[PDB]
């Protein structure tokens, strides 16, 4: 019985290591931000439209000027090799199946080349920054091997506390390696080669990264630039005015900081505030989610733990599933509201509750 | 102990198949709507005026302009055979003789001439429109037949995700049969007959009624038209602008969309815009549930699975005797708040909680 | 350890016979009124004024002009001797012992005079009227006797659909009586006599009791008129327009009209627009309960199951010490929010939540 | 598996007998105050700044003017001798290792003059007044031997009805001693020494200190001098023009009066009207607790059952973990919301829920 997606979560439970499912299910502190993520949805019902003909529907939609079959991406998830074998590829090829774009993340388990080498989809590199220098890098070689979009994520300033990593003692599974910090150099003295050494032997990411180091990326990278993270309208806007071309609301899947608002709270204003793709992840699970999501101004949601029970529990196929469920939910959703084109979506669909 | 309408619930559950029991009380999705359908009750207390002769109470009251023993009517459901055999028949003789309309479904088991020769009640005909000539068919054999009202069910472009089903993989009764579908000539060729028969082959319903479509059923009907399935005071008002003589707002019991709002939510815009009748269903348990409805301008509340507990459990005798309990409970409920006469409830009586 | 009104409900439900019991805390239908009825007084919050000198404190107060030990009451419940031997001699003498008055119900089992004859206290009559005639016979006789205080309840038109009573079958005690309907002379032939004999082989009370009968029973008792079972200060007003001298809000303890509204939620209002005596009774079990009525305006609160609880586990020295408890609470209560003398409670002691 | 406060409190609650755990624990009646306290932090969440520099972060804050490492305080309990031997020293050299005061209790297992001479650390005394001579003694010991600030709490003019204390009929345990009240001589007659004599063997506190006595109180104390158990931005106002140098809300971590407003509700409003030092406790769990409340101007939060857990399950090494997980905690906090500076918090990190 896999009709939804936490049928595909008590699937992945079944099959994963218990160490491995709390590392992928689990939340900071005492988890009331992930419960929070996913109850803030009810705070809308529908209203819809009725005697509209919506015998051809479509969910069609540009996200930063270029079309894709529907408003979701894959987003950005480290260790996917634990979960399930060469599981970067899997989400990738499932995520350019379904005709939506895959975001790698800086700690992968395959490398930026080759899955750029595996894949022909729309592949987006996004970058946590532990040391500049690797940093550039690593922007460079997703640059070079043709990735389309570059996100950098800026609320990992320190390690969220997830206590159920602590009662583990999760290791990063020993199989496994940040396939990305791969062949960096070694062996070599001096300020950097030493200083940098010392960075990367370390789990702490570079806490210092401001507005100033956002405009070095700026100029870095002469693609779309997307800042992940944000959790206010003001944010949202000051991204923009340093170039950014859009952003993603986030608090990270109640991962980081427990008690941060769910990025839902601040969707519609920063979506008026701005005047850009405004983007979204964290806590989404039904199409009515995602629905309610577009209806207030997202550009596009990005799944997290969605696809990665699909992932965990029946690999690439698995994600197929969810990518298809989750596909047919959305037209569905769309079909019974009344709104036959996805982008025709407004919050006049919507009842605030 | 059979005192009210829940404990109708459990004896139905306990006499039926769980297949059928779960088609019966299954919603959409997570069932967080038919939740919300019941819980929306809560936000509205009684303030009663005491000192008010209740000694000679009335729930006669007109609707459509016809009067008739109370405000209630038996809603359309399809397949009451798979609850209690002839069922159909069974609800509609125990609405007769409780003074009250029975709505007939066109997906119902008996059909449309045989229960119009069997029950000389106020018969009304639900349509559901899978195909526009064969649609034309049915309305005209309800018209020729007696059938006094037409009511058209606009919340099924397409069919609900109701899970319970798709986990008992739910197939239509075999020894029942949509009947109304019945002698509908085959072995035909070219266009219709054909490009027809293809439709009546698939579980889908024509999702492009829109309202010119609605102006073509407004010309076939002469009688009462009300339009059903509607979620807003702008729909409602659109419907009577283009012919409706009335409509009945709601969700389908919850079982097509589950963050829609509950039709209450509408109920008192829905008056003040329209001028026109305002019927309503879906969550209507308890006789305060209705008179709630009734006091925020409601014409008439229609029963779903409330009379279908009663035929499930005990054939036509339970339907009387549910529809017993619910007018002594009106009743009672009238005496109680200080209004004798039905046709006099009010905002008046209500506390916004 | 009887340390509080729960613990004696406790010690009362092991006691006493289901039956009974559930006679005694049953509510009407889904009982969702008696939860309401204890939940909204969290809908205030205390805010204490400190450094305020509270080692001379005074529960000591005027009802309807006339000074007692404290704001309470022991309010009018019917066949008090159901849950124990002479329940209601036991109620009126812990409450003559405690200083406040008891109110005697037109369904007790000890007579008007009998009371009368056994206990010096303030004794007050509560009215249910069957039969004007009876009624007017009852009333005379609590005048002769030196019942200082009558009460008219008016929440009773028609019975309360308590669906425990019925699932048990709940018949009248055996061994007990409506006393006060004693010796109401029968044989007698013609119109009353007759007619009256009907009305009283009837379960159901004048439901036709209007505001003219009200002006009737007004002319009738020369002293303190009290009515009760109002929810409304629209309410409140007229009976105080129509001569009442007070009045006392109240839902009966949710045991008549599950939906009612709870009368805390218009005790401010009343106190505003009658400018004259407001009691009140319904959900309270602790002193803070009682309190925060005071400090909105009541000028006592009626006890309804607290002190039957008392009585139904120990007699009338369980009554003795659930008033005793509830003063030391009351007192407690006084001290610590800083308001020594509890004539000089206000709203300014209260935080809306 | 000690990750944080709530961790503690189990291995406590193992380690303690039921009865001390209890009187640890336990909160006045229904114990809905400390369930409020708990809950009310969730009516705000974070609004996280990105892209700040938080590489450099700075816990330490100046409470009433002197510097301290964090805004953090051991606050006054009594019997912590109870809790683990000698707790009161446990404590106070914990704190003094964290670089933050300690608050000894007047009901205290440890003289004010010994604790003093065994720890150098910053020590504050709270003062109950049973006898004013008796309380003028100890103010002017505590001046003697070097303690900084004095407290003075007002919310216990009368004991609080804490019923788990009553079920267990908790009885001060035998091996400790009210020591501080030791030596206060006897054998003499008169007056005092008999009239005094008398109170102190009397469990009732000093129930008539109003605002005058303040004066009293303030005019005998040179140094800072705090007011603790206020609710009420009135009462805090009202104690800095009678010349107090800073206030502590709090409702005795919901042991004093079950229905008391959090003075978390109250926290913005004195910190406005007052414009002086306005210190709080009750509740506090989490860091984000504590962020929260400095966010809101609070000067610094007193820790109360948070560090005995710490001290009742492994003694002075527990208190320094906690306080070690609790500085952390704020740490990582600060980092996560982009408010490098504790100093620098501002309602602005804050949503209202
Ligand atoms: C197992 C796991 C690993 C993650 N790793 C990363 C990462 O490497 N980079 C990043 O930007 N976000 C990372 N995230 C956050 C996701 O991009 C996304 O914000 C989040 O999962 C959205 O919430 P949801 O899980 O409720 O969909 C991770 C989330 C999970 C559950
Ligand atoms: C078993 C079942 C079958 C239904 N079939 C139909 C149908 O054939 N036509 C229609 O217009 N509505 C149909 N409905 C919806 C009802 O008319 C009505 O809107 C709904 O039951 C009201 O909610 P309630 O069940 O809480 O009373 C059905 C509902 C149930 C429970
Ligand atoms: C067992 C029982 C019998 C009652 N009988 C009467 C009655 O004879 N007359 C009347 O005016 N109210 C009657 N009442 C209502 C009470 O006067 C009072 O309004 C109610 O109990 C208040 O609520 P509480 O029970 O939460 O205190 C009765 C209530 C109970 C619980
Ligand atoms: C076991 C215990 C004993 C206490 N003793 C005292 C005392 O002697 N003096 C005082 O001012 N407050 C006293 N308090 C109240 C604390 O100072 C503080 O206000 C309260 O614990 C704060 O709430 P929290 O426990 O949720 O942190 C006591 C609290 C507890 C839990």
């Amino acid at each position: 019985n896999l009709f939804n997606v936490e049928d595909y979560r008590k699937l992945a439970q079944k099959r994963l290591p218990k160490m491995v499912y709390d590392y992928l299910e689990g939340g900071a502190e005492d988890e009331y931000g992930v419960k929070h993520n996913r109850d803030v949805f009810q705070q809308w019902r529908f209203k819809p439209k009725r005697l509209v003909d919506v015998s051809r529907r479509s969910l069609q939609a540009e996200v930063l000027g270029k079309r894709q079959s529907m408003p979701l991406l894959i987003g950005p998830t480290a260790l996917n090799g634990a979960l399930w074998p060469k599981g970067d590829l899997a989400l990738a090829r499932a995520a350019t199946k379904a005709g939506i774009p895959f975001v790698l993340s800086t700690a992968s388990n395959m490398s930026i080349e080759d899955l750029a080498r595996q894949c022909d989809g729309d592949l987006w590199f996004q970058l946590y920054v532990i040391h500049r220098e690797i940093a550039q890098g690593m922007v460079l070689k997703a640059l070079h091997t043709g990735y389309t979009t570059l996100v950098l994520t800026t609320d990992v300033a320190v390690n969220g506390y997830r206590e159920r990593d602590l009662h583990n003692r999760f290791k990063i599974p020993p199989f496994l390696t940040l396939k990305n910090f791969e062949g960096i150099d070694l062996g070599k003295m001096d300020k950097a080669n030493l200083e940098m050494q010392a960075a990367l032997m370390s789990r702490q990411m570079d806490a210092s990264f401001n507005w100033e180091a956002l405009r070095w990326l700026r100029d870095l990278w002469p693609h779309k630039l997307l800042v992940k993270g944000l959790l206010s309208a003001e944010d949202a806007d000051r991204c923009i005015a340093e170039g950014a071309d859009g952003v993603i609301l986030s608090n990270h899947g109640g991962r980081q900081l427990d008690c941060a608002i769910s990025p839902m709270e601040v969707l519609a204003q920063s979506v008026a505030k701005t005047g850009k793709p405004v983007l979204i992840d964290s806590g989404f699970r039904r199409g009515s989610d995602i629905v309610k999501a577009l209806a207030l101004g997202a550009e596009a949601v990005l799944l997290g733990r969605a696809t990665l029970y699909g992932l965990a529990a029946r690999g690439e196929t698995g994600v197929d599933e969810v990518l298809t469920l989750l596909k047919a939910d959305i037209d569905r959703t769309l079909a019974q509201i009344g709104c036959p084109d996805i982008t025709s979506l407004s919050p006049d669909y919507l009842q605030n509750e």
